[PDB]
């Protein structure tokens, strides 16, 4: 067993390291389908994933879910991996769950709102953004997206003041600032 269980202890160490192409070395040898270990297949998962063997990756992915449905971190990255993947409408199920469940991870909500503006959900992405925004008013990205999305519902006068904040943001600190007491 002693064997098996230093790849499954290394296997994970190396997952949790970004070690990948180790992390599916080591845990393939131990990984079994047949008896599951939530731990292992969740860390196999992403290291298929990292390693551009994203098919293989999601099946451990979605198959940790099934057995596990109340593990956030499982869907967090099953969710983010669909939107890396264009599989948009497939995220959105997964990261409406996760963003309610941890409703502080402000990257969930970012995805979630990019996810639904390219499905053209540009309300439901707005509302998404907003919230995003509260978490961190300070994202270009987050200002730029979320004018995009109210630009194509024909909401101009609303659009404005996120492209401008956007562009100061890149050019970098606020003037205004200044004059602001901390």
């Amino acid at each position: 067993d002693i064997r098996q269980v230093y790849y499954r202890d290394k296997g994970i160490s190396h997952a949790k390291a970004g070690r990948y192409s180790q992390a599916v070395m080591l845990l393939e040898q131990v990984y079994d389908a047949d008896a599951f270990d939530v731990d292992v297949a969740l860390h196999l998962g992403i290291a298929y994933v990292k390693t551009g063997a994203v098919d293989r990756g999601t099946e451990l992915l979605e198959r940790s879910l099934a057995d596990a449905p109340d593990n956030v971190k499982v869907a967090t990255v099953l969710g983010l991996t669909y939107v890396q993947v264009q599989k948009y409408d497939l995220a959105v199920p997964l990261l409406i769950k996760v963003a309610e469940a941890n409703p502080i991870n402000f990257n969930v909500r970012f995805r979630l709102g990019v996810a639904l503006k390219n499905l053209g959900r540009f309300d439901e992405a707005i509302d998404s953004f907003k919230i995003a925004l509260g978490l961190r008013p300070n994202e270009g990205k987050v200002h730029r997206a979320i004018a995009f999305s109210y630009e194509q519902m024909g909401r101009h006068e609303e659009a404005l003041p996120h492209f401008k904040k956007a562009n100061e943001l890149d050019e970098g600190a606020s003037v205004e600032l200044a004059l602001v007491p901390r």
